[PDB]
């Protein structure tokens, strides 16, 4: 029952089309997609080899450029999976093999079908007493009333995220109780929106590098507090940040070459305890 504790993590294989057809935020470098292919592969070892958890690895689809991204088709709370309608389009055949993966696990599904509405997952920040959902490109208005119809027992609230940006693009829980969050005036800006709006008070964990504010916090048995986080090779000055969790088991993830059209650690999985 404690924040973070998971048992099993959907994943998927990313396909050979990402690196020229996933859609981005900018025109920038050049993907290197066997690299990327390398840091996946690494990235689900933590998961499933390292910390033990059950990976569900869906098989990538060459028309879904980027399937990998599966922590924006669902969002799990206990033992509820909200289906989301993708706020692109084209991603939205994305949902079929999640919601098939998630019902073999036995989760109860409740699908975004509403023609008005559009959510990403990775605009939604579930602290365990709570959401946040990033009003973005993505997800709308509609799509949080809907998130909130889903997981009527929590309290849900909006906050403006900027640009081609998700909500995660610069926060994520990096324990119970504790947002990491950027030092940028825009993610500031939406932490102090989130925390006025809460009736709880969260402790913070500020980084200098707004995109290694985005990490994976887990609970696992026998283990107790564990993070992964952006390398010191990535983001020098973040990582210092997240060296001073004495507690948590450190764990150093590379994602440079997804971050180039903008997935992150948290994007990559859907995580849920199945007790
Ligand atoms: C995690 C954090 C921020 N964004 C995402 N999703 C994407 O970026 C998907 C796609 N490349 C896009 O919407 O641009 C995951």
């Amino acid at each position: 029952a404690a924040f973070g504790r998971a048992t099993h993590a959907v994943v998927r294989a990313l396909p050979e089309s990402l690196g020229q057809h996933a859609l981005r935020s900018a025109k920038g470098e050049e993907v290197d997609v066997a690299r990327a292919e390398r840091q996946h592969q690494l990235y689900v070892g933590v998961l499933g080899s390292k910390l033990g958890l059950q990976v569900v690895e869906l098989p990538a689809d060459e028309s879904l450029p980027d399937c990998v991204f599966v922590e924006d088709v669902a969002v799990v709370c206990e033992e509820t999976a909200l289906i989301t309608r993708p706020g692109a389009p084209s991603r939205r055949k994305e949902v079929d093999m999640m919601k098939e993966a998630l019902e073999k696990l036995q989760l109860n599904i409740v699908e975004m079908k509403d023609e008005n509405a559009t959510l990403d997952g990775g605009d939604v920040l579930f602290t365990g007493r709570e959401f946040f959902v990033g009003l973005s490109k993505r997800t709308n208005q509609r799509g949080a009333e809907i998130l909130a119809d889903t997981f009527k027992d929590y309290a849900v609230s909006t906050v403006p995220v900027a640009d081609g940006l998700h909500l995660k693009s610069f926060c994520s829980m990096a324990g119970p109780n504790l947002i990491a969050i950027g030092s940028s005036e825009s993610a500031q800006k939406a932490l102090k929106i989130m925390q006025q709006m809460s009736d709880h008070r969260y402790d913070k964990l500020t980084v200098p590098d707004d995109i290694a504010a985005n990490c994976i916090y887990l609970n696992i048995p026998n283990k107790g507090h564990v993070l992964l986080h952006r390398t010191p090779e990535e983001y020098p000055e973040s990582a210092k940040v997240y060296e001073k969790l004495k507690d948590h088991m450190l764990i150093p993830v590379s994602m440079s070459e997804l971050e180039k059209v903008d997935g992150l650690l948290t994007c990559c999985s859907v995580l849920i305890n199945k007790k």
